[PDB]
């Protein structure tokens, strides 16, 4: 599994709230956060979907 799935989500410094998902590596699950708008980290996807292709395996 690629060595950023497991971490907590990050918002950043950024003002804006855009939704994002990240990997919850408790649950399993793809779940909204919200995000900044900058210096995004890596656990970080615009859909579900590409959070579990990317993360979801082991």
């Amino acid at each position: 599994r690629p060595d950023f799935c497991l971490e907590p989500p990050y918002t950043g410094p950024g003002k804006a709230r855009i939704i994002r998902y990240f990997y919850n590596a408790k649950a399993g699950l793809a779940q909204t956060f919200v995000y900044g708008g900058g210096r995004a980290k890596r656990n970080n996807f615009k859909s579900a979907e590409d959070a579990l292709r990317t993360c979801g395996g082991a």
